[PDB]
C-alpha cells in the first residue's frame, strides 16, 4: 500500500516460480525435428542463452532479487538497495528486448512470456518508487547506462549464438535448386527456421514451400496439401520425402550432392 520491500519479494516469488517452471519445462522436453499442426515462442530460438535455458537465465536474476530482497541488513548495509536496482534494470532491458522479438520479429503472443514481463515491469515500478537520492536524475544515466550495457551483451550473445554457415551450404542449396529439391515447413515452427538456419546465407537459393503464410491453426496452403505435406520442415527431394530437419551433411547424401 505505501513504501514496502516486500512487494518486491513477493513479485520475485511469482517470477522466480514462473520462471523455475519454463526452466523444467525445457529441460524435460522430448526433442524433435517435424513439428506438425506447450508453446512455440517458448521453445523458438532465443529460449536458450549461453548454454542455460533462458528461463535459467532468468531464474538467476529473479531469485537473486529475492535474496537482496530479504537477506537485508550487516554484511551489506549501503550495497543492497542499489544492487537492487542493477538487477531489476538489467532485467528491464531483457525484458525489453524479449517483448521486442514477442512483437516485432516472432509475432507471436506466449502468455507466460507476458507474464515474465508484467512481473519485472512492476519490479521496476516498486524499486523506482523508494525515497532515492531525494529523486536525482542519476537514476535516469545510471539506468540508462545499466539498460544498455545490458543490450549489448544480450544481442551480442544472440547473434553469437547462430553459427557461420557450413562451407557445404552455398552449393547445396544451388543444387536443391536444381534437382527440384523442396522444403515444405512453416515459419512460424522453430525447426523450419532450424533448417534454415544451417544454410543461412545460403538459404535465398533453397527451394521453399510456405505451407501456413497466416499464423499457427489456420488452413494449411494450397500447395502444400497437394504434395501431403503433414509435418514442418519437410523435405520432396525426387520422390522420397524426408520428414524433419536434416543436416547439410544429411541433404547433400539425399540430394546426390558430393560431401
Ligand atoms: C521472445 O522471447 C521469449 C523467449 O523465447 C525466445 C523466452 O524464452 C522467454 C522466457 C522467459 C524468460 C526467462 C525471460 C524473462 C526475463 C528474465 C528473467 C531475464 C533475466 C535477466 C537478467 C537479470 C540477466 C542479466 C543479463 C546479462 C548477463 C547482461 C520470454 C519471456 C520470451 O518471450
Ligand atoms: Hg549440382
Ligand atoms: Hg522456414
Amino acid at each position: 500500500q505505501r513504501h514496502s520491500r516486500l512487494i518486491l519479494a513477493i513479485l520475485a516469488g511469482l517470477g522466480s516460480l514462473l520462471t523455475a517452471y519454463l526452466t523444467y519445462t525445457k529441460l524435460t522436453e522430448q526433442p524433435a525435428a517435424f513439428c506438425t499442426g506447450s508453446d512455440l515462442v517458448l521453445s523458438s530460438r532465443w529460449a536458450e542463452f549461453l548454454g542455460i535455458p533462458t528461463a535459467a537465465v532468468g531464474l538467476l536474476g529473479f531469485l537473486g532479487v529475492l535474496a537482496l530482497a530479504v537477506l537485508p541488513l550487516p554484511l551489506v548495509k549501503r550495497w543492497r538497495w542499489p544492487a537492487l536496482f542493477g538487477l531489476v534494470s538489467a532485467m528491464t532491458a531483457f525484458e525489453m528486448y524479449m517483448l521486442y522479438l514477442m512483437v516485432a520479429v516472432l509475432r507471436q503472443f506466449c502468455m507466460y512470456c507476458t507474464t515474465a514481463i508484467i512481473l519485472v515491469a512492476g519490479l521496476g515500478l516498486v524499486t523506482v518508487l523508494g525515497h532515492r537520492w531525494l529523486d536525482g536524475g542519476k537514476l535516469a544515466f545510471s539506468y540508462i547506462l545499466v539498460a544498455f550495457l545490458t543490450l549489448v551483451t544480450t544481442i551480442g550473445v544472440y547473434a553469437n549464438q547462430v553459427p557461420p554457415p557450413s562451407p557445404l551450404a552455398v552449393g547445396l542449396a544451388a543444387h536443391l535448386r536444381q534437382i527440384g529439391g523442396t522444403m515444405y515447413g512453416a515459419y512460424w515452427c522453430p525447426h523450419c527456421q532450424d533448417q534454415k538456419e544451417l544454410f543461412g546465407a545460403a538459404f535465398d537459393q533453397v527451394p521453399y514451400v510456405e505451407c501456413s503464410p497466416n499464423g499457427p491453426g489456420t488452413p494449411q496452403a494450397q500447395e502444400c496439401t497437394e504434395a501431403g505435406i503433414t509435418s514442418y520442415p519437410t523435405w520432396i527431394i525426387n520422390g522420397r520425402t524426408y520428414t524433419g530437419v536434416r543436416s547439410l551433411e544429411a541433404l547433400a547424401v539425399a540430394s546426390g550432392y558430393p560431401l
